[PDB]
């Protein structure tokens, strides 16, 4: 349960590194154009952020005490995935009418949840070792 938890965190680590890879892609893609490109991020994010709360968050607290280095690193990849989703909500092409407004609120509401789940994780005995090895092992 504890030793198998390490292998599940390493997947959730660069699966997040993946969503943040995509998010940025379409934001440099929407630069020279798109209607639907923003649409993909909007809806999938809603299902991604939904997957975080109900699956990966309970596991974070699960293994949080045994392995801090894998847990604090996973919370850093979550923060960067969220920074993109925020810059995505308020957005250039979202300043265009209709279709993009039926999305933003459902992401906003569940993100103010996920974000506030990280806050309480951020304050437990903050120590730079948890952050340090959750950095250089977050490298690539």
């Amino acid at each position: 349960a504890a030793d198998s938890q390490q292998v599940h965190e390493e997947k959730l680590l660069y699966w997040n590194m993946a969503v943040r890879d995509f998010s940025i892609l379409l934001n440099l893609m929407k630069v020279f154009d798109s209607y639907p490109v923003l649409h993909v991020c909007l809806k999938y994010g809603r299902r991604f952020v939904e997957a975080f709360l109900k699956q990966c968050m309970p596991l974070l607290d699960f293994s949080f005490r045994k392995h801090r280095e894998d847990v604090l690193s996973l919370l850093q990849t979550l923060q960067l995935n969220t920074r993109l989703l925020h810059h995505l909500c308020g957005h250039s092409k979202i300043r265009q009418d209709t279709r993009l407004t039926k999305h933003v609120p459902l992401l906003k509401k569940s993100l103010e949840l996920l974000v506030c789940r990280v806050k309480a994780m951020l304050v437990l005995n903050n120590c730079r070792e948890a952050f340090w090895l959750g950095t250089l092992k977050n490298r690539d």
